[PDB]
């Protein structure tokens, strides 16, 4: 169905998309955490995505901006020489939202469900399709600048090895509560665009640069997320802090923010809370 | 996911299996019907069973034995030159029943339904293992014999060309307001028998002796049906009267059994209705 969201496996019980994941993927290839094999928390939206979208039938004409919210991130999926099989699993309230969860069975003990992501779902009419200023931006972030190279030779000191797939940063401009960055899709996944909604290549390499705050952090809350235009055609990010004033080497709250080569908003998160690997 | 239910496209507001059905399939390419390329009632019955199965998850023990209840025929699939996707959509009662429908939409009006065969499935325990007497029946069906190439010659008069795989009746009996019909599966269809639980090529051999009352006779309603054992092992099949008196060349009401060749009962039909086709 999607290359996250492999078939579709609901009943009266529940409506559900199960995936494997055998490790043979690019983004289960070019993401390597503590040495385990890792699924990066970006997938987990893109699959809440396309389970959403799958989970909405043939309707006349509407409003399509998928808006994800109280994301939360609770075990990550290690896949060791193992095939994986992941249940996306959705449930629609009464009031009209969806919740849903991100699972697996294990192949030890297939009664048990260990949870690795939750949510909330819920569509919403387009807002205004807002712009960023692209060259009054890099103006207030000139400060610092940093390469590709070094800035994916800084994760290999933490142990994060972002492979051919993952390496979609590019330009990195820093400025005071400012973040900026360049980011291009990799030439090994040149052919695979069409595929995804919300690209991990980019995406992921979006929330590497929120880490540019500076152990391996990890993805923790997300309290809101935005889906406008397809993450293909945008190559900038931007993250600055939430007005929150919660910042610290153990939680840290941003608003990211991914936007097209003019400039034209596509995903647009808010309240991004990352946490210290243990 | 079954030769018949080719895949899960479920959503919020149903359950569903869809089927896309091109032409090259046995049982659409060896049961011709007034020279258009038609589905055979049986084989509504079969989606609905195995959509049923599907539409229900893991489960601790309990109770399988899958009864389908007041059955009807509307409109036949005919197949040309065009591929056609049928939908197999579920709804579960509150009560605990689940009703059911076979539809499909128009390749020129896709906003269009169109009804192909309704009815209800209920999950029951098993009863006894009902066996007949295979040499008591026989014996009272020891009037009329006829052959398998007479048989299906005779059909070829009335137009309804069965093919290769549909030739799985072969020894028939008749007795007095009883039928008794040996059937095998023909060797076109060796390999293919593990993958279904109501085989058409028996199962509609088994319709076909019922027609042996004597224009195409088409199934219209089946008010009971009761599934035990895989329609595998089964060679034997055994039609009578229905006890509703109710005969005629429009409207004919027969209880149908098919069993194994030690003589357990695997499938067992009530009330099949049958009638003329305009
Ligand atoms: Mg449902």
């Amino acid at each position: 169905i999607h290359p996250m969201l492999h078939q579709n496996t609901s009943t009266f019980s529940e409506q559900r998309f199960s995936s494997t994941f055998t490790g043979e993927e690019f983004f289960l290839a070019d993401h390597v955490v503590k040495g385990q094999r890792v699924l990066p928390g970006v997938a987990y939206l893109e699959m809440a995505r396309s389970a959403m979208e799958h989970a909405v039938g043939e309707d006349v004409h509407g409003n399509t901006s998928m808006k994800l919210q109280n994301v939360i991130w609770a075990r990550p999926i290690v896949v060791g020489d193992q095939p994986v099989r992941v249940h996306t699993g959705l449930v629609l309230e009464e009031d009209g939202e969806v919740s849903y969860q991100i699972y697996s069975e294990a192949e030890g003990s297939d009664a048990e469900i260990v949870v690795h992501s939750q949510g909330n779902a819920v569509l919403t009419p387009r807002s205004e399709l807002h712009m960023l200023d692209l060259p009054v931006l890099q103006e207030q972030c000139s400060e610092q600048v940093i390469s590709s190279e070094e800035f994916y030779e800084f994760f290999s000191a933490i142990q994060i090895d972002y492979g051919s797939g993952h390496k979609g940063i590019d330009k990195v401009y820093v400025g005071p509560g400012q973040v900026l960055a360049k980011l291009i899709l990799p030439l090994s996944v040149t052919g695979s665009v069409d595929q995804f909604v919300l690209h991990p290549s980019l995406m992921d390499s979006a929330l590497q640069a929120s880490v540019e705050l500076t152990k391996p952090v990890m993805p923790f809350a997300l309290e809101e997320m935005e889906i406008i235009r397809p993450c293909t055609s945008e190559m900038w990010a931007y993250v600055r802090y939430s007005d929150g004033s919660q910042a610290g080497n153990k939680v840290e709250k941003y608003d990211i923010d991914l936007c097209d080569d003019i400039g034209t908003i596509c995903v647009r998160m808010k309240g991004f809370t990352s946490r210290v690997l243990e």
